[PDB]
């Protein structure tokens, strides 16, 4: 870790999240854009030279949450990242002085509308996260970890798992306990669909799906057993002259958002 990044990052949070913290949800926006970009960068290539593809075919934006882990999720089948790449554009970050350029328009009464074409929108997931953890695997390297905290903080090292990506970006945030509502259903739904607008790529995202049927007390009890489903509640009754129970099977799925 360098000082100069330290003092930089520290500023380019304190004003993004002193200007956003009353439209907090425009992290995703930022976030859906860098995937989209990163997907545009290995599609033009793939025109030249359909090979880069390798095995990793899909060119989308995934976003997925944990609800458990309080961990929300925004993968992309983009170029990705070597560690010579990440170095460089980190060191870039430190030595522009954006964070200058931001303090005057907040000062100014301007709005943070300009982080994305600036390269610093990255840092509006800090409106949201403590912490954020990117996996990263570019063809040209190895698969890389990329972890920043919320006080300017980061760490970068090779993936222990290995190429866990085959190709592309994943940028999991640690959402802060004020911003868990992230988590729901309806809220990403709304977000996703609200700023996908000039999105050329497909967005997925995985939601829970319940299906609901009536089935005799003694399989009911055997269905808790299906690992096909993340859940499977059963009715409880008192009444023991009841033969059925009704059962919710619950299973995450990709849902196409575009
Ligand atoms: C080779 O291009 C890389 C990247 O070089 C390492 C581009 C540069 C950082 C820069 O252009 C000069 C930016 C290109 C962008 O598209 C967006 C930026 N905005 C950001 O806030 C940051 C810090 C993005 C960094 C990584 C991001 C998580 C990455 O996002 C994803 N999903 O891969 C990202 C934008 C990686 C791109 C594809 C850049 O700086």
């Amino acid at each position: 870790e360098s000082h100069q990044y330290q003092t930089e990052v520290t500023r380019l949070m304190d004003i993004i999240v002193n200007s956003l913290y009353t439209q907090k949800e425009v992290f995703l926006r930022e976030l859906i854009s860098n995937a989209a970009d990163a997907l545009e960068k290995i599609r033009f290539l793939s025109l030249s030279d359909e090979s880069v593809l390798g095995e990793e075919k899909k060119l989308e934006i995934r976003i997925s949450a944990n609800k458990e882990k309080n961990i929300l999720s925004i993968t992309d089948t983009g170029i990705g990242m070597t560690k010579v790449d990440l170095i460089n554009n980190l060191g870039t970050i430190a030595k522009s002085g954006t964070s200058n350029f931001l303090e005057a328009i907040s000062k100014s009464g301007g709005d943070m509308s300009l982080i994305g074409q600036f390269g610093v929108g990255f840092y509006s997931a800090f409106l949201v996260a403590d912490k954020v953890i990117v996996y990263t695997k570019n063809n040209d390297d190895e698969q890389y970890i990329w972890e920043s905290t919320a006080d300017a903080k980061f760490t970068i090292y090779k993936d222990p798992r290995g190429a866990t990506l085959k190709r592309g970006t994943r940028i999991s945030l640690h959402l802060k306990e004020d911003a868990t509502n992230l988590l729901n259903d309806k809220k990403l739904m709304d977000l996703i669909s609200k700023y996908s607008q000039f999105i050329q790529f497909p967005i997925y995202l995985l939601h829970e799906n319940v299906y609901t049927e009536e089935v005799l007390a003694d399989i009911a009890k055997d269905m808790v057993n299906d690992p096909n489903y993340d859940s499977v509640k059963v009715e409880e009754t008192d009444d023991p002259n009841k033969k059925t129970r009704t059962v919710e099977k619950k299973v995450k799925k990709w849902t196409l958002m575009n």
